[PDB]
């Protein structure tokens, strides 16, 4: 049955699984009823989620809208109010932060001495 | 036994799989008499390698030079006169194409028209 | 990009297990139903090649090519009809006969690398 | 950060596949050596209430702890010596038990959204 609670939780359990989007999309779509509560927790979400997590969130979005067209418009309409806030908020934290694994990859080596402080301040000002 | 082919071979393998870089690690030590060319094949490999399996060759260079510190400097030294452009070249390149992932997801809406032509320009140029 | 055997292979080496490599494939595909039986033929025989973690992709770009198509014509739900079936059978013996390889893989880098004595790894073995 | 087994628990929840991520939270755990008895603790209760496809990565983990631990002391591999063995074989166990589960989940797909009739999923379900 639907619940918001039950909501946060399987968008908190979303993972990068090949099946987890397809699945959840199931569960959104039997409930279509409550479109507008699932966007609403869906928008919240995407911004509480990691930056990590938060392109997983519009493949999500994708899969819904393309999939509950055959059933309704609602969700389609639903995601619309939202859409332009969403992809304009991962757009600019995918670039805040593309060099994250580079920046971390720094980080151990210069608290791992994998390389002398002269040279790991050459890599980072190589960035 | 080494091959610079056997290496371009098993570069070209490398994957996201959890184990792959170690893997390939344990060769390229067993073979260190070798690292120079190694590093050189590396590096070659890596500026020919699609933006999102760079990377991991970055990873593959970490997992290397930590674990072959115990059995000698060449690949510590080998790599060293590479990385400053490795690195250089991995986060100029992280940069370009980070939204890829976003163009692409527009570009899916746009011809399998999931939204109307007005509404995918506001999306693009939320970007 | 026009079609050709070359290409599709190409792409298929590249394809990535993200939603977003799946469908952008898809689309190409799509655009290229013209070659829908050639395209099936190709995909089977990489499929088959593949990497044991890559198979599945192989999978869920047939169902969005399948799904998708339908609005353009019959020709993919024809040509993927006589393969599908033998395609998930080759990835359901594959994923339990390859099932043990993470593992045996993560097993092979902690007996070249690891500090503990030669017992623990004999441990861990007996373990699978 | 400050220790406290909230801060590890939420470290472990967002530790992904990548080395960059199993290396960073190495860094942190070594930093924090004087807690090694409660870190091993957490990671092993967090690991078997793991999601069968993350399993894996707290065993890449423990391992990049046991071998960069070393230099500092020997709080860590005398840690994961008692349960290390444990922890690897409940991998070994849910491995085999959740081997299915990716094409299951993907006949589950295929059973609610398939455009082709109902002997084609039992054409499919056969083959597992
Ligand atoms: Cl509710
Ligand atoms: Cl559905
Ligand atoms: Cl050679
Ligand atoms: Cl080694
Ligand atoms: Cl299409
Ligand atoms: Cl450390």
């Amino acid at each position: 049955s639907f619940s918001e609670s039950a909501l946060e939780k399987k968008l908190s359990e979303l993972s990068n699984s090949q099946q987890s989007v397809q699945t959840l999309s199931l569960w959104l779509i039997h409930h279509r009823k409550h479109a507008g509560p699932i966007v609403s927790v869906w928008h919240r979400e995407l911004r509480k989620a990691k930056s990590n997590r938060k392109l997983t969130f519009l493949y999500l979005a994708n899969d819904v809208i393309q999939n509950s067209k055959r059933k309704g418009p609602e969700f389609t309409r639903e995601f619309e109010s939202v859409l332009v806030d969403a992809f304009s908020h991962v757009a600019r934290e995918a670039d805040e932060g593309c060099k994250k694994p580079l920046e971390r990859l720094l980080n151990i080596w210069q608290e791992r001495s994998v390389y002398g402080g002269e040279f790991i301040q050459q890599l980072k000002l190589s960035m």
